[PDB]
């Protein structure tokens, strides 16, 4: 027994769970299998309380136990942008036209307005807690591009570094990418587990996500009036 | 699509779920499946580490996951007062007498003795956390004043402003009740969608309700011999 | 109705679920039941960064919701060191040997690498959190010796006050035990609920054990290639 076998072995099981238009479904299944249960993962659009919405993001990690609300409308899904914490775009293979779309998906839900209130305790006020990082990305099960992780696909994703930037993600044929914010640049890891791998950059990044803030509630009941 | 609309079709869902004597069942359905999950809602009996329990509570919203236990007996439900973030009184309309009685439930669990420990650490020892600030509130269908919201109410509802202190409540075909700690009185909110508008209020509050203590277990335990 | 027959009715319900080569079973069940939400237990080996595994552990109590992966391998159960909060050892009757054995298992999980990771913050760096104390004992539903809970049994016990030592445990028949950090000496307590007697003791100190780390997930997931 090693620990290497381990990883193989669940890699295997993510193969099986895995394997464009509708790809998103596996990926939800793995994520919400295999993602510590403090966070959910749901096909679902993001809303803020001035009312405005995020397009219709193919995976959302969200906090399962301390989100305030979940909409549930019209078979969708509607988190609040304030307990999300990564974005995903799904489709069959990876080409710039993906790229630029997930790109555009990422700062429809990073530009919603995110609300973070003082706490109050007997002493006097702590600050408004930090809003969570949002991590965004693109998951694959292959790409257009030969080579798959290479100087094209590295082009492409250097055409968002702000409000649409993909800090991580997944070709299943090869591997994975991450923004490496030290060298401001992406790595690729090829590889013969990428979905793996790519799961266990996302758990590595989450650790360090912070949690909810405090939640302007009754920003968002204006809306029932 | 409108932020409003969800709000218009999560009100007719609750509506759907809740529509005297046993009417805490549907709230306690309510409540226990839109608050976070971090909480949890029961018809319960509150008890302290003195041996002392509070009335029948109709509907007690506590610590889902940090709770150290929850009796299960004689087909009741016993929470620790240390996990208790809130207490409610149902009944299908609204009068005095039922103001008074909610009052006293709600009185006869704030009157529990909770327990709070110093929290050691390597470089000393950390002060004892505070207790949660316990809300209390009653819950109908109907009022039978006319006006439902006014005068009268308000009159009932400043008749405990201690112990039995009511903080929110629901009369579900008119409208919510809070209490406002800055302008020390009750503030009446009438519309077309009180139980969802009461839920927004509740979970508004909840937030700043911090979390569990270290709670005396030991004590609890000598209960045992 | 008082305090002590909640504990009693409680204790009855714990017999009838309890009631060596595979008692850990029951024990498994039961504190899945009776701990808190936030704790999970299993029969599981306990992994480290390094690839290094403990023995088998016949229960382990580990985090629910915050441990960052969980293996599941030729249907075994395979935990990462650093969201562990407890290890047992089951055997149906107590003796020397099995004492000895216990202390082996309990010091091959103590003995992994455990990381924890500083944590970065707008003004600068926490330090990294503090490991969780993890708690060793041994739960059998007879004794060997007679008197069951005496001084043979109390020298097998002070055999390992290291790596491998035992913090508390049940013969279910005659009582509990645990170690008393202040005088440096085990302690029995000798009743007519001891499983009841012994989870009460075990909640009292997890709830004083802290939260898993920062972990690092990257050395872990380095055994990926
Ligand atoms: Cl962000
Ligand atoms: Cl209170
Ligand atoms: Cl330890
Ligand atoms: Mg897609
Ligand atoms: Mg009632
Ligand atoms: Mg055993």
């Amino acid at each position: 027994w090693s620990l290497s076998q381990l990883f193989a072995s669940l890699h295997e099981d993510i193969q099986l769970r895995l394997g464009g238009d509708a790809s998103e479904g596996v990926w939800i299944e793995m994520l919400d299998t295999y993602l510590p249960k403090r966070y959910q993962a749901a096909n679902a659009f993001v809303v803020d309380s001035l009312g405005n919405f995020s397009d219709q993001i193919d995976v959302v990690v969200f906090d399962r136990q301390y989100s305030p609300f979940i909409f549930k409308f019209n078979e969708q899904i509607i988190v609040p942008a304030e307990s999300v914490y990564a974005v995903f775009e799904a489709k069959q293979s990876a080409s710039a036209d993906l790229v630029a779309y997930a790109q555009r998906k990422v700062a429809s839900v990073r530009r919603l307005h995110r609300t973070s209130l003082p706490i109050p305790h007997a002493g006097g006020t702590y600050p408004a807690k930090p809003l969570i990082p949002i991590l965004g990305g693109l998951l694959t099960f292959e790409s257009d591009w030969s080579p798959a992780l290479g100087m094209s696909f590295d082009k492409a994703l250097n055409g968002d570094l702000s409000d649409g930037r993909l800090d991580m993600g997944c070709v299943a044929s090869h591997g994975h990418f991450y923004f490496n914010n030290i060298d401001s640049k992406f790595n690729f890891e090829h590889g013969n587990k990428p979905a793996t791998a790519f799961l266990f950059r996302l758990i590595a990044q989450l650790q360090f996500s912070g949690t909810v803030p405090m939640i302007d509630i009754d920003a968002y009941g204006k809306w029932l009036a």
